[PDB]
């Protein structure tokens, strides 16, 4: 399928134990799809501070359109030192691995896979 329909558990910035995905924009965009699909990634809403307290490259996912069953449909941006690797619309949240941390919320998303 080109869509998959995942609920994303959302972290607290101050939670996440692990804060970004790896060391190059192709390696993040790598481990964030595999943690999409293997249900193993985590979802912070960007506000005023969280980006510092998160390692580089950035994962993030946008809205790819304007919302199926309740899901949004997303697909990943990149970012390193202020260069975006791909186009799309608003933010939902910036993608880091999840290893057991409590979230606050759940969002659905139908991700561009």
């Amino acid at each position: 399928k080109t869509h998959v329909q995942l609920s994303l558990p959302v972290l607290q910035v101050r939670d996440v134990l692990v804060r970004g995905f790896g060391d190059s924009v192709e390696e993040v965009l790598s481990e964030a799809r595999q943690h999409l699909k293997d249900g193993t990634c985590g979802l912070v809403e960007v506000e005023k501070g969280v980006l510092p307290q998160l390692e580089q490259p950035y994962v993030f996912i946008k809205r790819s359109d304007a919302a199926p069953h309740g899901h949004v449909m997303v697909e990943l941006v990149a970012e390193l030192e202020g260069i975006q690797y791909g186009r799309s619309g608003e933010t939902l949240g910036v993608l880091v691995p999840h290893v057991g941390e409590i979230p606050v919320a759940y969002r659905k998303v139908l991700l561009r896979k």
